[PDB]
């Protein structure tokens, strides 16, 4: 038994990380195959990410600006071009270490891991939620922009995130791997607006079936509400709605507990109404969204 | 910026999990050069671990009862030793993987990441910490034993923590590599006692001073403490006494924050007193005590 905030094992994705210079600027890249994915904005200096016009910028590069740096040995790259806000480095040898992968471009309140690397060098892995706002509060220091996101779904690497930005109120922003930013971030070094961030419900709800499942109960109650009702409230409390298609996604934890889901829905209604009186679920002072059913499920059958 | 819980990137470990089989129970076992390290009730039924004498049930045993398979590949058993609470498997074949290593017995109060495994199958990664009591709270299931816990410096991986049983309690212990228990733990289903479970101070001390380098600043007070006061707070609240080896350790965060070690002191010391108003520090409503003085330093310097 037990509970935690766990990552996918990262050993298939550290053997694809390599160092990406181009001047000043060292990052990550991803190698797989002949190709290095890395973000674009590595092309630019300082003052160019105020206002960049990639296009301009990347025709004066050349292939002998780009040092990669995969340990020791350094890749020659022999090709460059842009897919939206990445840049793909082609390199004369292909990665013996690709694994099977596949680019998914993730849907809001699903989770990932995150391999940390410092230009070049795996340094930690940690388990994200794409919010709602579709930002990541993540940890990324500098050299640790192109640091990818990924599940591993049986043997297929399933990559769905490239970190490109840091936004001035300290989230983080960043793209699907064919270059495309989640949410209405540019990879430009202006103020830019998140949208409101609201709670995951339905992972809110999986954490609490993964709370009685390891033996804590005591925020049960015999109350129980509509999905209308509940709405209401959590609208207030600035939780995403729930839905049907989430009521179905959390049947398998409802049947092992035997807590019908708006049973639960009640529960959930009362700690948001009356707070958690400083008790804690699952070692926690307040109510978690980062973990999706499929997350719990994953943990508790193993 | 931001601050996350993680864990070291788990490949060199990943390359060292094989399935050990002995009868119908099966675990994971540790393949470094020629040895596969695992826990010795590999050998007990669910009947024996009520009390078993491993010395009698070892003799029952020769080296083809023991199966090992590093994935799809089957390991030849040459010799099989107990050094107290772990097998040594001698195999034919040194592992191809094995990472530069040590063995090293963590102090109560340091951090490590576990990889956890089913029958010799990695599943994921998090960070844990050797509570002052030798209890881990972890996440392990049926068939978890014999995963691993470690911390990884440059190439070298100190492997720490083998993970052997789920106290009634819900926590967990384990041994060092060499096979002896953390704490006062035993491998036999009886009820034992871990002690009162105290926080780490200067855990406790470390994470505030990284919420200051990223900002959150509400907890600074105008008061300070002297070790002697500061400790007679700490014995009434379960948190460890603090000497002056853990301010020494505190140094460069309080070089880098301009605040003195005894000035956080007194700022924890109405924390505890006060409580947190349920206000948050580093996106918790609790005070953490499993980051370490170096996870912090690791993760605010670069």
């Amino acid at each position: 038994s037990g509970f935690r905030k766990m990552a996918f094992p990262s050993g298939k994705v550290e053997g694809c990380m390599v160092q990406v210079t181009c001047g000043t600027t060292t990052l990550n890249g991803l190698w797989l195959d002949d190709v290095v994915y890395c973000p674009r904005h590595v092309i630019c200096t300082s003052e160019d990410m105020l206002n960049p016009n990639y296009e301009d910028l990347l025709i004066r590069k050349s292939n002998h600006n780009f040092l990669v740096q995969a340990g020791n040995v350094q890749l020659r790259v022999i090709g460059h071009s842009m897919q939206n806000c990445v840049l793909k480095l082609k390199v004369d040898t292909a990665n013996p270490k690709t694994p099977k992968y596949k680019f998914v471009r993730i849907q809001p309140g699903q989770t990932f891991s995150v391999l940390a690397c410092y230009n070049g060098s795996p340094s930690g892995v940690y388990q994200c939620a794409m919010r709602p706002n579709f930002t990541i509060k993540g940890s990324f220091l500098n050299g640790f922009c192109g640091s990818v996101g990924f599940n591993i779904d049986y043997d297929c690497v399933s990559f769905c995130y490239m970190h490109h930005m840091e936004l001035p109120t300290g989230v983080h922003a960043g793209t699907d791997l064919e270059g495309n930013f989640y949410g209405p971030f540019v990879d430009r070094q202006t103020a830019q607006a998140a949208g409101t961030d609201t709670t995951i419900t339905v992972n809110v709800l999986a954490w609490l079936y993964a709370a009685v499942i390891n033996g804590d109960r005591w925020f049960l109650n015999r109350f129980t509400t509509t999905l209308n009702d509940f709405n209401l409230v959590a609208m207030k409390y600035n939780y995403e709605p729930l839905t049907q298609d989430h009521v179905d996604i959390l049947g398998p934890l409802s049947a092992q507990t035997g807590i019908a889901v708006l049973d639960m829905c009640a529960s959930l209604k009362e700690l948001l109404q009356n707070g958690m009186n400083g008790r804690t679920i699952l070692g926690s002072a307040l109510l978690e969204d980062e973990f999706t059913p499929f997350d719990v499920v994953r943990q508790c059958s193993g």
